[PDB]
């Protein structure tokens, strides 16, 4: 408040409003995110938004998650202080500009995504909204960072019957039954994401295509990549790969380091 210098609004949406900021104490770049208390669906613990509980559980030590540095409670909103990489661009914008990604780049991005989601999972947190817009690229370090835990939940082994993430990334068992388990629904969304990365667009727009589960490639994509995608997008949850199987898949071998990724691909 006196502790942060606010700059430009970065965006707004169902997550609230995110401003670029600086922490005055040491000039650290931050993102400052406000949600209205009324617009908060889900709470935990003092009563904080679930997002804060989930962020505190994943923000310890380092990872591929944008870390929560601090939060404040205002009379009708909560304010989250988050890390801000600089320069940064979300993976959606990045794909809009460059179109479908070279596989070497998608492999590096995808792997970093998988490490970040494993970390969330090891921490007891299910993100539930993995997609291009929720992934930030630190364009100098080539490091990807998960954002927006606002639809996430504690990880658990029983079935989830609520979902408020992105539909076109939701699995067919959610579409048909409003039931999914955490890991396998995450894996499906990783399949959409991987397809999006290598094709330049998500594979399915309509409930029907999701449920049909048939994947058509519109760009040239290697067979190993199409196979990994189709495995993530297995119609039966239990036919999907574990994170381990995904990272042991042949398309995933020999990943570039993040730094290499930036040098070759991001300049
Ligand atoms: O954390 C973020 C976020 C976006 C939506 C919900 O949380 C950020 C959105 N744009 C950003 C830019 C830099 C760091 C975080 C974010």
């Amino acid at each position: 408040e006196s502790q942060y210098q606010v700059g430009p609004l970065l965006g707004s949406g169902g997550f609230g409003s995110v401003y670029s900021g600086i922490r005055v104490s040491d000039n650290l770049p931050v993102a400052i995110k406000h949600v209205e208390k009324d617009r908060i669906s889900d709470w935990g613990e003092t009563r904080v938004p679930m997002e804060v509980v989930l962020l505190k559980k994943v923000s310890s030590g380092f990872s591929g998650v944008i870390r929560l540095l601090d939060w404040f409670e205002r009379p009708d909103s909560f304010v989250l202080i988050l890390e801000r990489p600089e320069p940064v661009q979300d993976l959606f914008d990045f794909i809009t500009e460059r179109g479908a990604l070279q596989e070497e780049l998608a492999r590096s991005f995808f792997w970093q995504v998988l490490e970040a989601v494993r970390h969330c999972h090891n921490c007891g947190v299910l993100h539930r909204d993995i997609k291009d817009e929720n992934i930030l690229i630190d364009l100098n370090r080539g490091e990807l960072k998960l954002i927006d835990f606002g639809s996430g939940a504690l990880l658990k082994d029983t079935v989830y019957t609520d979902f408020d993430g992105t539909r076109v990334y939701s699995p067919p068992e959610w579409i048909r039954y409003h039931r999914y388990h955490g890991r396998s629904a995450a894996v499906w969304s990783l399949g959409i994401l991987l397809y999006d990365m290598v094709c330049g667009d998500i594979p399915f727009e309509h409930d029907e295509e999701i449920i049909r589960g048939q994947v058509f490639f519109r760009q040239r994509v290697s067979s190993e990549c199409q196979h990994l995608i189709r495995w993530c997008l297995a119609l039966r949850p239990s036919d999907r790969p574990t994170f381990e199987e995904i990272q042991n898949h042949p398309w995933m071998q020999d990943v570039l380091l993040p730094q290499e990724t930036a040098e070759i691909h991001l300049h």
